[PDB]
């Protein structure tokens, strides 16, 4: 019913292989997944799917495969990419030539903790005040108002977002650089859906199930899935509290 595609065609950190497993796994439940290698990275092996998920690209993209993703979203096709800390420079892509054209930006920059919590390695964010958009939801040394769920953000970079996009998560008050956009969306009616995740590691098979983390997962291929019923807040929309 509904096909997802996770790539291995640029060299992806995280696939079914490798990063992705219980992913993929929880996504059988209510989709139907699959992969999609170096070979058959074309418009037709695209055309029959719904979702694609770029899980952490290592490798360029080249001119041709940019306007193939283009092509893929005008014909009503949903794109899901995750980048890493350290941003395009640090993994060796070129996506934000794509992601720019939609209003979108992965910065070259690392989120850490700003507090203390015991069990977390500094890169690995707590964010309890980091929802942008409510659509996503419906002393010791160092220890709608966007709460209401709490995920960890893991070994991720901050995203630049402008109009035509929308961002709808957050780095929150606690982290390095506070209340920046950490995942952002791109819509339009009767058209495809794009959105961008700084951070693989939120959806591995550690951190899936913490926190709220796959709540937050939950919410994105409902988002990214054919004839969506998500809509985003407009208030929030228009005027994100980041």
């Amino acid at each position: 019913e509904v096909r997802i595609l996770f790539s291995t065609a640029k060299g992806e950190s995280h696939t079914h292989k490798a990063g992705f497993k219980q992913l993929f796994r929880r996504l059988r439940s209510t989709y139907r997944p699959d992969k999609v290698d170096k070979d058959d990275f074309t418009l037709d092996t695209l055309r029959s799917a719904h979702i694609l998920v770029l899980g952490g690209p290592k490798e360029k993209f080249t001119a041709p495969e940019v306007d193939m993703l283009k092509k893929f979203v005008k014909n009503g096709g949903s794109i899901l990419i995750l980048m890493s800390e350290g941003g395009e420079e640090k993994a060796g892509t070129n996506i934000n030539y794509f992601l720019e054209q939609f209003g979108m930006s992965v910065n070259n920059d690392a989120v850490v903790r700003t507090t203390h919590y015991k069990y977390l390695h500094p890169k690995e964010v707590l964010i309890s005040d980091g929802i942008l958009n409510r659509a996503v939801i419906t002393d010791e040394f160092r220890v709608f108002d966007g709460t209401g769920l709490e995920y960890v953000f893991p070994f991720g970079a901050t995203l630049s977002v402008q109009k035509p996009a929308v961002p709808v998560l957050s780095s929150g008050k606690i982290a390095y650089p506070m209340n920046r956009p950490v995942g952002a969306v791109w819509a339009q009616p009767g058209y495809g859906r794009i959105a961008v995740l700084g951070s693989c590691a939120m959806f591995d098979d550690k951190w899936l199930d913490k926190e709220e983390n796959s709540k937050i997962m939950d919410f994105f291929f409902k988002f990214l899935e054919p004839h969506s019923k998500i809509q985003l807040n407009d208030i929030d929309a228009e005027e994100p509290d980041v």
